[PDB]
């Protein structure tokens, strides 16, 4: 599988590595990929797209890298299974509700409840690992 994310301070990055760990512990292979190094064509071969990005102002996806990537793949992902995750600060997850709605709007099947944790995983570590285990059971 493949996990692509954007992280400004490393919070979502940590979530991505814990998610990968859960998938690996379940017996599968995963590659974590920062949005800046992703290859669209190779990404579209996946059955499951695992996407993450922290909440930027105001309750939107990061603008200079992550969103342009989402807009680029938006027309080629109809029918694909998608799993969403991300870290946030002071909000209540609105950027994630909208992120899920957008993906559904593109024709994607959102496989699980999006995983959101406030700031660094830390206490939510097992939650990150478990979310990866749910995805590996798809
Ligand atoms: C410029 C900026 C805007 C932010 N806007 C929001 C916001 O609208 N809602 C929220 O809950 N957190 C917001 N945050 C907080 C980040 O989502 C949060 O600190 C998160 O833990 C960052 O994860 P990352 O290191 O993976 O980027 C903002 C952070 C920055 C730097």
């Amino acid at each position: 599988m493949k996990i692509v994310y954007w992280s400004g301070t490393g919070n979502t990055e940590k979530m991505a590595e814990l998610i990968a760990k859960g998938i690996i512990e379940s017996g599968k292979d995963v590659n974590t990929i920062n949005v800046s190094d992703v290859n669209i064509d190779e990404l579209l071969n996946e059955d499951i797209l695992i996407l993450g990005c922290s909440a930027m102002a105001d309750e939107v996806l990061e603008e200079s890298e992550f969103e342009p990537f989402i807009e680029e793949i938006s027309t080629k992902i109809s029918g694909k299974k998608v799993a969403l995750f991300g870290s946030y600060g002071w909000g209540d997850g609105k950027w994630m509700r909208d992120f899920e709605e957008r993906m559904n709007g593109y024709g994607c099947v959102v496989v699980e409840t999006p995983l959101i944790v406030q700031n660094e995983p830390d206490e939510a570590e097992q939650d990150c690992i478990e979310f990866g285990k749910k995805i590996a059971n798809i």
